[PDB]
RNA sequence: AGCUUUGCGCAGUGGCAGUAUCGUAGCCAAUGAGGUUUAUCCGAGGCGCGAUUAUUGCUAAUACUUUUCCCAAUAC
């Protein structure tokens, strides 16, 4: 998954940098905001796969179309 | 006043392929999906789940017997 993090991480870096070239959100408020997303999403992508249910086999047993 | 371009609908005439089509009050996505090549470069859907003849509807093929009429003198 690091290359699926690194283009997200450079993605939501760019973002802080455009936001810091103006010397806005000088506290640190958007760059909190955007690790929080990234940590999210990390998070997201690790997440235990959902519980998937078993398919029973169907049936051991109608009219049939017929052209081209 | 014709000619013509793009996108969207309604149709008609064809051709091609059934290992693919569709759904997504599930998730993520141009504030970036995905990146094997062309990476100080490209640029959209992807994942999971679900239905199924690997889209779905029709149409057709897989049979003859009920009834309803009857006998009689030109005579003790």
């Amino acid at each position: 998954l690091r290359r699926k993090a690194a283009r997200l991480v450079a993605a939501k870096c760019t973002l802080a940098a455009r936001v810091d070239s103006f010397h806005e959100s000088t506290e640190g408020k958007v760059g909190y905001e955007l690790k929080d997303e990234i940590e999210r999403k990390f998070d997201k992508w690790q997440e235990p796969p959902p519980v998937k249910q078993v398919k029973p086999l169907p049936a051991p047993l109608r009219k049939k179309r017929g052209g081209r």
